[PDB]
Formats: C-alpha cells, structure tokens, sequence
C-alpha cells in the first residue's frame, strides 16, 4: 500500500448550471508519494515539465492516474509537472479547470444553501492509499461579499474513506476497496439582487392588485382586473427569462402563482358581489369592504407557507 | 469467435436536446475477453494505464475497437485502463461522456414517456461475440424524485442481437452479422413544474376570459376582449421562451390555441349579439346568458380531446 | 489513374443554422481502391485500427487524403480503420460528424424546400479517379414524419464530375482536373408547428383587428386600435424570438407587416371618417360599413401575394 | 531574400460579431517559393500530405511559418499539403477557417459599409520576401444578392508593404522590416429586412402617435399617450432583442429615442393646453391644431439629422 | 538565479463576462534570458519554429514554463518561436489568446472604472528571476473613442514582486519565493449608449408617471396608474434582457425600483385622497396639488442617493 499525500488549491468556483446540476472549478492538484531513491543531476531535485512526463512514464516511471469521480467530461489540464527528489519522493503538480457534478436543491432558490464537492480517487489502484488531504481555499472568502455571487462559509471540509465496489471481476476477496478523498465547500447565495429587483416589485404589484376593491363601478373593477392579470403575466415573463431554469418551482414562482390566484379570486368576488343581489345589482357591503380582509387573508397564507 | 463480457455503469443522464433528439450520458464501460496466457511481473495481474495502452497495441496486443452506434460525434474519453491477467484474460475499463441519439416523441410533452438507449457494437469484427451485458444503474433512481428532472422506472433493460448488413464488400456468404448490445432505460418526466407554473395559470386565464360575458355594455365586452387577446399572446410568449423547442405542437400549445379560439369565438358572439336585432341593437338573452354554456362547451371539447 | 469506390452512410442530419447556411451530418465514409497484392498473416485480410494507420503511412503505405469541399472547419473524426486484403485491395472506413455548407433559400420559410449536399474530392491527387458513389440513407425517411423536423424525399442522389481549376501552378496542360463526388438529399420542412402555433393565431388576431369598425364611439375606435397595435408588436416579438434569424423576410414577417399596415390604414380611415364631415363630426355610412370591405380587401391582397 | 508567391482563395465570409468586431473566413492559402533542386521519384513532383509534412520538417526541410496578424485565437487548419518539384520549387497548400479582427463602424447600421481584411506576414523571418499576392474571391459576388446577407463590391484588393517594428532586440540596423500582405474586401449590408421589418412599422407607429391630437377629451389624450409610451417600449424591446449588440447608438435607436421624445413632448403640450387657460380649462386652438405642425416639425428634424 | 526579460504586446481586449468576472486578451509574449553560448549555422542566430521547439526541448534545451496565474482554462497558443543567438541568449516569442480573471465591481455600471490585469509567474522555478517587464499597448487607446466600448487611460502599469507560498513541501528555508509580473490596465466604460437609450427614456417615463395627478376623476387616476405600472414592468424587461447579468443591483436597477416605488406611493396617495374625507368623497387640495411636491420630492432623494 503506497501512501499518497494530496493537496488541492481552489482558485475559483463559478459557472453554476442549475439544470445540469454542475459547477466549474479551477485550481491546482498536488500528489506526493515516496518511491525508490534516485540519482538526480547534482543533489538537487529534478524538474520534469509537461511533455517530458510522458517520456518518463514510457521508461517505466510509475505515475498513478487519479480520477475525479464527480467530474463531467474531462478536465482542462494546464501546465503539469513532476518533481523527483534523490531520496525517492515524487511530487506531481498540475493545474486544472473542470466541470463537476453534485446533488443540488434549488427549491429555496433566492436563499440557497449549496455545497460544492470534489471527489478524487485512484483509477486503477486498489492498494495505494491516500495518506492525507489538505485543501487551500485561501483565495479570500470574505473580502467583498456583495461582489462575489456566493458567500463561502468556513474553510473547506475533508473526508478520506474507503469505497467498496460490489460488482467486480472474478477475484473478490481482498480488494473491493479504493481510497476516496471527498472535499466539500459550503456556500450560501446572495439574496440582495433577487430581493430588491424581484421580490420587492413583485410585492408592490400584488399589494397594488388589492386596490381594485377601492374602485366604485363594477365595470371599472373588472376591466382593471384584466390589466392586472396582464401585468402579472408580463412580470412572470420578466422573471422567467432572467432567472435560472429549473425542473421545480422556486419561492418566486410560488409568489407568481399567488398573484394569479389572488387576481382570479378577486374576479370571482367582484362578479359574485354584483349578481348576489337584492333585485339584480345589489353589491355586498362587507364584500366591497374586503379591502381589509384580502391583504391580511393573503398575508395569513404568506406567514403560513414558509411555516 | 471471441467471447466478450460487457459491463456498463451509468453515472448520470442529462442535457436532453429536444430538437436534436439527443441526450448526454456519463459512465464507465468494461469489456472482458480471454486471450492467451501471459507472464506478468510476479503472479499478480498487470495494470496498464492511459498512454501505455497504445504502446502495448503497437507491440501487437489485440484491442478490439467498440463503437457506440447511436453516439453523436465522438465521446469524451476519460481515464482508460487495461488489466492483463497471467491466465490470459484481459479487462478494458474506460470512463466516457457522450451525446447519444434515439427517437423521441414529445407530443405529450408535460407528461412524457421517454427511453434512453445505448447501442454498442464492434467496429471491425464480425466474428467476435458479445457474451453478456450487465448494466449497473445503481446510482439511485428513487432517492429524491422531485429533485431530479426525470423519474427512472425499473433497472435498465438488455438485448444482445445479431445485426445483418445487407450492403457490403464482395464477400457475402458467412459474415454479414455483427453482435450488438442494446441498453434501454425507461424514464418519465416530472409534470410538477409545468402543471403549477404553466398549466394552472393558463387555465385561470382561460376561465377568466369567460368572464367577459358578465360585462354590461357591448363596448366593454369588446374592448376587454382585446386586452384578453393581448394577455394570451403575452402568455404564449412566456411559455415559448422557457419551454423546449419542437417541430410539433405539445399539449400546452394546444391549450394556447384553444385560448385564441375561445377569445375569437367570444368576439364573434359579442358582435353577433349586438347586430342580430329587433331594431338594430337588440342583444340576445340566451346569448348573453352563454356565460354557462361557454365554460362547459369548452370543457366538453377539453374532455373530448385527450380522449 | 487509380479507381476509388466510395460508399457513404448517412446516420443523421441536424443542427441547421439558417444564418450561417450550415447543417450537421453524422455518418460513415468508406473508400475502396485496389493496390499491390500483399502477404497478410494467414490468408485473412488485415485489420489496422486508429492509431496504427499512421504508423502504416509512415512506412510508405499510400493513403489519399479525401477532402469535403463544402465542410466548415474540420470534421470530428471518430474511429477509423484500414482493411488490407492479400489480393491488394485496401478499404478505408471512418466515422465522421461535420458541419457542411450549401446555398439555402428560406424566403418561403414555413414551407421550405431545402437540399443537403456533401461534396467529396481528393485533396492532392489529380489523377486518381472516383469509380462510383453509393449512398446509404437507409435510416428510415418515413417512419414517423411528424416527429422528425424534416421530411426526406426520395433516396439521395449522385453525381461524379470533373472539376477544372483554372488558376494553378506553372504546369497546365494535362491536369487541371480532379474528380468530385456530389451527394444531394432533398428535404421539405414540416409546416405543422408553424401553421398552428404561429400562422393561425396571427390570422385570428388580424381578423379580430377588423372588429374595430363595429365600435360605436370614435374614441373607442381609436383607443382600441392602439391596443391592437401593441398586440401586433407583442406578437412580432413572440415570433421573432423563437423563429430562426434571417437576412430576409419570411412569409410570417410579411403577415406581420400586413398587420401593421392594416391597423395603420384602419387608423387613417377612422380619423378620416370623423373629420370628413357635414359640419364637423359627420361619420361616413359606407366607411363605417367598411367592416365588409376591409376583410376581403385584405384577402384580395392575400390571394394576390402568393400569386 | 527568398521570393514567396501567395495565393488566397476565399470560400465564405460569415459569423460577423459586432461587439467583438470579428468575422469568420473560410478558404485556402497557397505559398510558393523556389528552393534547391531535388530528386523526386520519377521526374514527377512529390506530394507530401498532412502528417508527413512534420516528418519532412524534422529532416531539415525548410517551411516558414506564416502568421495571420489580425486573426483571433488560432485558425482551424484543415488538410495541408506540400508539393516538391525536382527543379526546386515548393508549394504549400492549406485549408483554413479562422476568426479575424478589423475596425468596424456600425453607426450607420441598417446601411453599412464594412470591409473585411486579412493580414498575412512571416512570423520569424525578416528577409524572406512576399513576391506577389493573388486573391481568388471567385465564389460569385452577384448571383443571388437578396439571399446573401452582404453584397460584395468589386474583386478584392491587395497591398504588399514593409512593416517596421521599432521595439526590438539588441541588433537594429538592417532588419526592422517584415513583408506584409494585406487583403481587403469591401462589402455593403442588405437594408431590406431592416427597412421592412423594422424601419417601416416603427414609422407607422410614430405617425400613429401623432393621432393623439385628434382626440376630443383631455383625459382621452393623456390616457392614450401612456398606451403609446408602452407601445414604444415594447417596440424598443422587440428591436433590441433581435438587433446586434453595440457600444453605440444606431439609426434605429435614434428613431426610438425620437419616439420617446415625441410622445413626452406630446404629453407636455397636452397638459399645457389644459392648464394654460382663460379660466382654468381653456384649450388652445392652434395647439390642439398642432396635428399639422407636429408631423412636419418632426420631419424637419428628420430631414436635418442625416444632413 | 537566471535573469528573464519579459515583453508583452497587447493587441485586443474584449469579451468581458460580468457574471464570471472574466475578459479576453489577445497579444504576444516575449521572454529573453541569456544561456550558454552556442554555435549556430553561420554566425547568424537560429530560428526554431513551432513543432521543432519540442524537439529541441527533448534534446535537453531548457525552456521554463511561464504560467498566467489569473488565466481561466488554458490559452489558445498561436505560432511560437525560439531564437537562439551564438552568444547564448535565447528569445521565446509566442502569440496567445486567453480568458483572464480579476475582481470586478459593476455597482456603478453605466459609469464603470474597471482594470484589466495579467499575472505572469514561472511555474516550476523559484530561483529564476524576472529582470524587467515592458508592455506595448501601442494599439491606439485614443483614435476613435466612441467606437471602442472601453476607453483606456494611460499606458499600462507594471509591478515585479516576490510572492511567498506558505504551504509547501518539506523544505522551507530558502525558497518560498517566486517572481511575479503584474500588468494592470485602467479603463472606463462609455456611458453614451446607456445614457441615451436607457437612462433618458427611463427618466421621461418616470416624469410622465407624475402626470397622473393632473387627472380629474379618481377612476382615471387609478386606472391610469395601473397602465403606468405595466409600462415600468415592460421597461424593466427591455433593460434586463439587453443589460449584462449581475449578482447585484446597478444604478439603472435602482432607478427602476424608484419607478415602482413612485407609482405605488402615487397609488397610496390617490386612494388616501379619496377616502380621507369630509363626508366620504372629499379630495385633499394640497394632495391633488402634490404635482409640484412629488417631482422634487423624488429629485431630493435622487440628489441624495449618489451623495
Ligand atoms: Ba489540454
Ligand atoms: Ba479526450
Ligand atoms: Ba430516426
Ligand atoms: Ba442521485
Ligand atoms: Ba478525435
Ligand atoms: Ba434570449
Ligand atoms: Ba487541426
Ligand atoms: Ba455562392
Ligand atoms: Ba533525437
Ligand atoms: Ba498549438
Ligand atoms: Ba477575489
Ligand atoms: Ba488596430
């Protein structure tokens, strides 16, 4: 069992794809294991850069292939390097940019708790062992929070476990097990933009739609309600175009639905008030006075929902 | 005829392209056939990783090229590996991400039954035989259903058949036939988002468009109907922008068309009511009382259509 | 002059880009020419797969480079293979996906007659001759027509010609001429989606815009006409966003323009009716009765245009 | 100083990016210089195709690297070829597709005069000389003009100059100078689509906005003006979505601004007419009669602007 | 410690991605260090072009890998060249296009002060020293300012520093330190397009929304206010579609919010005026006369905000 020390440097996280549940990571990966002592030019360690590494591999140098389990496609590998010390240790350093996968729940969307994971694991080697994992996130989490889209909470996280693959080749007994490094980074979305540019005017619009009951004539009350409907549709459009695509409804979508339902309910009451009648036209006092009931009645449901 | 055992591990299915009828698959492929016994270092099997495999092929090692028939372009091949046992068996393991093709009917779109297929088959070898196919979909179908976009039903499916190519080279008689592995996975789309964020408010809008008959003045009835038309167009826009592009109409599109037709019909009746007349202005009782007939008359067609 | 037999298998055609006049083709290409007899292992023909082909070329094996003339960029070349028979024939088989160019007229757009062309021709060799071209389109043209976006008419088409390049190097006399294979596939667009989801509601909207003349008050007639204008703009938007981008106007765009012109004309008549007058207000009978003339007067132009 | 004859064949120009000031070119490049006589197989010139060229370079064959100065990124290089004549001449032929840069002024946008430039120049060689440049644009400029987006005027253009680089290595005196080929192609945009589908209905809308003064009641005049404002915004949207993105205003944008300004001015006059008054309500005759002044007053500015 | 002289030529800066905080740079990089004297053919320096450089590296020629620290992915490397002088100096010249990262604050967006940075640094070598950095931005900053999107202020900027990496391998004492070149270019966005096509009509719209108080009837005042709301939503859409996506609100977004708030406030006052009353209907003089207060009251906040 060969001991391998992994260090991962995270430069940037970006390009979140909500539909594909995918996010981009750029950084460095460093792997250090101790092999057989060697004779370098002078005593000083040897530096082997990109194209030459292959040449060394062809001469029988041993370089385990480490795979990102949760990666999508194949990473963009930048400059890579081998460092060979005379005392036998070997240090592989490479730069990568890759698209990674993980389970992501956006149902809370404006206010989101997401976590970005990297899963590393040897491709072909069951007994080679990951000694320890060190993650340098040092690119500052809090410098400007309201600039960066996501606010990163705490410094990384680490797990080194043994994954067992049940379905395998003819020889079971001693190796189903591969060592896996899991690095998770917790992050929270910045609600500002969505609160001010979406939630707020949406609220204003809903509240304003309640003002239909302060109209005098029935005709006015109806004809206006249609304009309201149109406004909600237009808003639904404005949101849907900018907002990220999802298989499910977010909080904002629910607000929109609440808008539609509020207006349709208003329509029903407005028509009901007219044709529930003394002779044919009598309009209900308390009902036309629902201008108080409707806003809080909505607010009741509003306070009930997140709860 | 060489026996080849194939195992395919499906990690993720995503990136469905409705227009191109294409979907992305990420996973592993494992091929195992038994060759001539060999002498490995020690007794233990030999592990040959990525770049080295080519070197082994150049030395006369035999590695059949397996082709995905239904793939689009060429797959993104990750880490690949050969495992050479002294008793002669050879196991090829590779990681891939690829875009695959298949016939897809979206006419039911909000509620969709689709099936994702992989078609494997040797490129150049007519007699080499696929022994058996095993598909590990083990990445959990039901864990969170309402998170994942598609709900996968059952565990995979398998067929191993012999495909005959009629048009071929000068020598017909014994080999037109190649062994083909076909893996199909049945899946059903999650209607939630579309029901709540599309179907529902669309319904509310249609129903509301029926309220035009509860207006008193002819002018009101018309002028309002135009606002309704506008609203339906705006909605058609909001849907069309978000929804996937298709060569054909879905259920929702039909609903939209139903909206247009309902409103235009309403216009016709509204004008007809005015100018079918006692003197010139007489409005038809039963017709202005169509407020009952129109909703169910639509509903009749609605219940007739899916039927 | 070397005789070369080409067979092309078309798997899929897709990704039409209207602006770039480009379309994607995936399939196989097979080239067969007869060289000098060879000694294979056993008698059986030799199979040389991807990476090895280059190695054979470096040993002086002759492999003409065939170029797609109308290709854009360079194709995605999948698995490729050489088959070497002892009697001297050589068969090159490769899989490709590529973007191809051709002249495309979309002026009829909803109903389109387009043709997809492949142009093959030796890169460096003036005397090497393409014996015959065979195109297997066998992937079924008619299975489900209303699923596939394009309906393919007939089985392919073929031409083998000699192209002469006037401008050339210092030596003219005997070779300006290269053999070119041209494969054309005629296809017709499926109008369904565009008829129902675009043409139809657009028509309904136009017809409805004629109902403005059934209004009583001048004010109503005007104020409504503006809402109509807005509706046409909104519709123009909804179409333009979904529909493919073009340098020219399609049929639908013309319909839109017809809408604008109809409404503006309506405005002119509505204002004219008011201020062409007995004293100042007199409205013209026949003119307010143009509710008959306008629809057919439009229809006249409509029946005149395609004609 | 080595004489090099360059011939460039332009197949297609497309993919204009207004923001990046970039355009795509596909074609062939041919370079011919005369080296030392050689012994070919037979007397006939030698054909060296793609992969082999490198092999020849490694044997000390001399192949100058020609760089496109104005290219963006690196070109997609298709099939390439060397032709070696026994009398010593060498002809390099390659196919390329590349994104090129040039200064582009879109301020006139609907009617545009643009020019597409290619700048070629040896990478490392100060004394090697470009003998002459020949550009075959022969792909027909005028066949169908209203199909192609751009109308190409005249056949190419050519310049061969000497560029001097001031800032250089330690040795100045005799070589700051590299030979540069510049190929420019003048082209004019097709205004049709923009005239009919944009300019025209925009005009109709503006003209129609002048009809607000033919309304009787002040309320009507205002309430309608708002609908007009909305219509102009909607139109601004429809244009902005389809039209290419720019750092500056085009002609159409100016028209839009003119729309806004016209309507706001109308608002100001409408309110002014009401509250500039005999008692409080008196409306100005000449002002309500500005229905004549406003259209030409706008037209005055319109005829003044391009002038 | 090897002295390395770097010169960087900036051709173009473009493709700013606001969300990813990324921008494209195209140009040349030149690195000059003095090695061991060599014997060239003749006395004249040797020119080694693209593919050959690798061959020289394989023979033990030393070519430090320089990394762009702030690059995203890996650059598109064009033609590259080595120049070997007999006196031992070596000059590496390469052309590159790459996407680079940097902190970008768009909160001021229409008027933006941004700075484009390049960070260069040896990949594997702690003692090799960057002698000096020279940046040729010579592509003209001021030629046409209103054409180019960004106005570049001053000629570049330069820093050469020593970066210390705390976390490292087992040997600390003398080398934590790598030499880093930092090149920063200050630029300011061109407000024209946004002022005229966005800020201005937005202002006109706001001002116009104040005209609601000049209406007589309460009904008019309300029903109109809704149309205003719709107009602001439509405008919010038109802006949001064209404008760049951000995690935060810009100035324009704030203006939009101000619009919504202004209209909602107007609604509140309009309803309050009606139902704060003598009997039930009395409308407040000063309140209906707020037509003066509202515009400046807004303007007060407007002048307070940037301040
Ligand atoms: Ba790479
Ligand atoms: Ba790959
Ligand atoms: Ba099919
Ligand atoms: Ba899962
Ligand atoms: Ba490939
Ligand atoms: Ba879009
Ligand atoms: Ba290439
Ligand atoms: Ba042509
Ligand atoms: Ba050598
Ligand atoms: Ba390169
Ligand atoms: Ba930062
Ligand atoms: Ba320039």
């Amino acid at each position: 069992p060969v001991d391998v020390s992994v260090s991962i440097f995270i430069n940037k996280i970006y390009g979140v794809n909500t539909l594909e549940q995918t996010y981009k990571v750029d950084g460095y990966i460093v792997a250090q294991w101790t092999g057989k002592p060697r004779k370098t030019p002078g005593d000083k360690p040897l530096i082997v850069e990109n194209t030459q590494i292959e040449r060394w591999i062809n001469n029988g140098l041993w370089v385990p292939a480490l795979e990102f389990i949760n990666v999508v496609g194949s990473p963009d590998t930048g400059n890579k390097r081998l460092m060979l010390f005379p005392d036998g240790r070997v240090i592989y350093n490479a730069r990568f940019l890759g698209s990674f996968s993980n389970d992501m729940d956006f149902r809370l969307f404006p206010f989101d708790r997401q976590q970005f994971v990297l899963e590393l694991e040897p491709f072909s080697y069951n007994n080679q062992q990951l000694r320890f994992s060190d993650i340098q996130v040092y690119t500052e989490n809090i410098d400007n929070e309201e600039i960066d889209e996501w606010w990163i909470r705490g410094k990384a996280s680490t797990h080194i476990s043994d994954i067992r693959y049940d379905h395998l080749s003819s020889v079971q007994p001693n190796q189903n097990e591969f060592s896996r490094i899991t690095v998770r980074i917790d992050a929270v979305r910045n609600p500002s933009y969505y609160l001010w540019s979406f939630i707020l005017p949406l609220g204003l619009i809903i509240a304003a739609s309640w003002s239909v009951f302060w109209l005098e004539s029935f005709s006015e009350r109806l004809q206006t309600s249609f304009t309201l409907m149109l406004t909600v549709v237009a808003y639904a459009f404005y949101t849907s175009n900018i907002l990220p695509r999802l298989p499910y409804t977010t909080v904002i979508d629910q607000m929109i639905i609440a808008g539609y339902g509020s207006i349709f309910a208003a329509i029903l009451l407005i028509i009901f008030a007219h044709h529930r009648q003394a002779n044919g036209v009598e309009d209900d006092l308390l009902i036309q006075r629902c201008r108080l009931a409707f806003p809080l009645g909505f607010l009741a449901i509003g306070c009930v929902l997140v709860i």
